[PDB]
């Protein structure tokens, strides 16, 4: 399901991502905007061979099991097929973990190269929350 912008912003807010670990809603929206275009059915095979999964783009090397990435850890304890569902509960329950590894949101390169240091509250501008 392709989530709108303010549409998504609301799904996160209630799932508990608005100020999780100290990162506002704006950072989260930006993350998936550049990592999937709000598309939750989005996947992308990485060079290392692992694949990214979800509207937050989460690889199977360190966070989920896809049944084809050798050296998997699956620290989230999931299948990566679950980060494709329209319901972003599992892609949120896992994002928290990743942002609590000690790297913060630096985990997402897209955020370190496109959202970090910019006006990110503009991503929730005009949304009724």
């Amino acid at each position: 399901k392709v989530f709108g912008r303010c549409e998504l912003a609301a799904a996160m807010k209630r799932h508990g991502l608005d100020n999780y670990r100290g990162y506002s809603l704006g950072n989260w929206v930006c993350a998936a905007k550049f990592e999937s275009n709000f598309n939750t059915q989005a996947t992308n095979r990485n060079t290392d061979g692992s694949t990214d999964y979800g509207i937050l783009q989460i690889n199977s090397r360190w966070w989920c099991n896809d049944g084809r990435t050798p050296g998997s850890r699956n620290l989230c304890n999931i299948p990566c097929s679950a980060l494709l569902s329209s319901d972003i509960t599992a892609s949120v329950n896992c994002a928290k973990k990743i942002v609590s590894d000690g790297n913060g949101m630096n985990a997402w390169v897209a955020w370190r190269n496109r959202c970090k240091g910019t006006d990110v509250q503009a991503w929730i501008r005009g949304c009724r929350l």
